[PDB]
Order: C-alpha cells, then structure tokens, then sequence
C-alpha cells in the first residue's frame, strides 16, 4: 500500500509517533502563514500532515522513501532533527521578534494580521503596554478578547465543552423541540482540549423564518440569563454565531475557586436540515482534512465539494447525502470515522 497525498485517504489519529519532526514543521507552518507566504505555509502543512498519519516515527532518512509531500526543503529539517534532535529553523522562529509579537497579538481574541502588524510597526511588543496605551483604539471583539483573555487562553477541556453542549441544548429546545444539536471541531475528532466548542444546529420541522431567527433567540435567551458576554452573528452561506459565554464551575462534572466562571468561546452553526451531511463533514475538520477532501473531490472525480454540497460536473447533478457516510461513499472515499480525521 503506497500513502496517498491526500489526507483525506489516509487514516489519522491523535496518536503521533513523529511529534519531534510535526512539531517543527507546524512553527514553520505558522511563521509563513503569519508572514502572508501561503504556499509555503500549505507546503509545511502538508508535509506535517502526512507524518501525523505515519504508525512508525522516522529515525533514518531511508524510512523517508515513497513518502508523498516531502519537499528538498523539508527533507533538510527532517535530517537536521534525526542528527540533532531539534530543528534550528524552527528555533529560529521560536526567537524571532516578529513571529513571537504576531503570535501574542494574534492570541487576544479580535486580533488578526493587520491589527497585529500595525501594533508591531508602532514598536508594541508586549499586552501590556498594547492594554495601557492611551492613544489605541479597540473594535467591540478585541475588548472583549482583552477582557477574558486568560479565560480565552486556557485550554477548554472535555467536560466543560460538555457543560457547554447542555447549555446549548437547553436554549436551542426552547424554541424548536425537534432540534438536532451535535458538537463539532476538533471535540468531534477526539481532541481532549480546544480553544473553543463548536455545535452543529438543524432543525426537520422549522421554516425558512425559523431557521433564520433560532441563533438571535438563543443569544436572547442567554443574555436574559446573564450568561452571554459576547456575541456576533454573520447572515446566511450558513447562519453562524460567534460568542463568548459566562460558564458556571458548578456546570463541570470534572475530576478537579476563585470567581465560579469561566469565559468561553462557542461557536454555533444553522443549517437547512437536508444539506446537515455537508455541513457535519464541513464543520468536523481537520482544516487539512477539509482542503484535501475538497481537492481530491476536484483533481480525481471533477467534482465541486463545499460545506452544502456535492456537485458532479460529468453527471450535471447535485448528491444528496443523509449521512457523511453516503458524501464518502460518493467520492469514491473509504469512510474515515471523525477520529481519523486529525489531518
């Protein structure tokens, strides 16, 4: 069996045997992306991608062979951290003013690439001195980002994106009883931490108004609560909601005060119950795991794959699918189950 290049072929779970060559790669990912250089960034990605799904680590350079998206460049760092055992370019990085500011400033929730370069080209290289300067001005998102920050920053572990999925439930049940809620990201994969907890919303019964509507009466519900401090909607080409909530330590059945809360990032997502399929296979990820599928759909069956549906441009028609299962099967896929899928 030779390894496919897409990872959407390939069988990955979170045990990594080739996290000392991954790890690097992933700096290196990261440093191009905040740099703008996207190709690179997709290069390193892809070569961190295949080695997660590996059932062996790498200890030669021989054990490299018939390995698809392994680069000259990359093949340098691999033998850099097999004769080292570190990887200097990433090292490099790791010490490098402008990927160290671009990663603290981009930590803050609201703070993307321009509001990050703009800070560092004015010479801010610290939150404090960003917090405390009288002449900045903030956007609603990064007060928020700013105001639960280390909340925002500390892993969200499995039971509290629980405690996050019935509050979720709780609220959308309220106005559509019929309502299928499912936890998506990286929670779906198996991961034991996130950043924030993702939910899928679908409804067989509801209306187009219905629809439309279910996430400004949840975040209404929430605020009535007291438990929603942040909130952003997005229209429709799914409706999506960006919050933050007020999560109650008495809600977390947890092996483990000082303030009985903690701010947590949750994202939720509205879709017309017949494209669910697609938006499950969409929202679950990895984001490797979703470009590869999208690009094998396109490069191997002339298909166009997106998070509503499957379109085959030989046939001129649209593949109805009512489980991922059934869009796998579609693709001419192997099924791979959502803990494979840490591409």
């Amino acid at each position: 069996k030779k390894i496919s290049q897409y990872a959407c072929q390939r069988r990955t779970t979170l045990n990594n045997y080739n996290q000392l060559f991954t790890d690097a790669l992933d700096i290196l990912a990261e440093n191009d992306e905040l740099r703008e250089n996207e190709g690179s960034c997709l290069a390193f990605m892809r070569a961190s991608s295949v080695l997660k799904s590996l059932p062996f680590p790498i200890t030669s350079m021989k054990d490299t062979e018939g390995i698809p998206c392994l680069g000259d460049k990359v093949k340098s760092i691999i033998e850099g951290i097999i004769e080292d055992g570190e990887s200097s370019e990433a090292k490099a990085v790791l010490n490098d003013e402008r990927y160290k500011s671009f990663k603290l400033f981009t930590s803050v929730f609201g703070v993307g690439l321009k509001t990050a370069e703009k800070w560092f080209r004015m010479g801010f290289r610290t939150l404090s001195k960003i917090q405390s300067d009288k002449s900045l001005r903030f956007t609603q998102m990064q007060k928020a980002g700013f105001l639960y920050y280390e909340d925002l920053v500390s892993c969200v572990n499995r039971p509290e994106a629980e405690a996050v999925s019935m509050l979720v439930k709780e609220a959308v049940v309220t106005f559509l009883p019929d309502a299928l809620v499912t936890m998506t990201g990286g929670f779906r994969r198996g991961k034991m931490t996130g950043h924030d907890v993702d939910f899928l919303i679908t409804s067989p019964e509801a209306t187009e108004d219905e629809e439309q509507q279910l996430l400004h009466k949840v975040t209404d519900f929430w605020k009535q609560q007291g438990l929603l401090l942040y909130h952003q909607y997005h229209r429709s080409v799914f409706e999506r909601s960006f919050c933050i909530l007020k999560l109650d330590h008495g809600r977390v059945h947890s092996e483990k005060e000082g303030k009985g809360w903690k701010a947590i990032r949750v994202d939720l997502v509205m879709c017309p119950y017949d494209r669910r399929a697609f938006a499950l296979l969409g929202w679950t990820g990895s984001r490797q795991f979703e470009r590869d599928l999208r690009r094998y759909a396109t490069h191997e069956r002339k298909m166009m794959l997106d998070n509503h549906a499957l379109y085959d441009r030989t046939k001129r028609v649209f593949l109805e699918a009512e489980s991922e299962e059934e869009i796998f099967a579609h693709l001419g896929l192997d099924y791979i189950e959502p803990w494979e899928r840490n591409a």
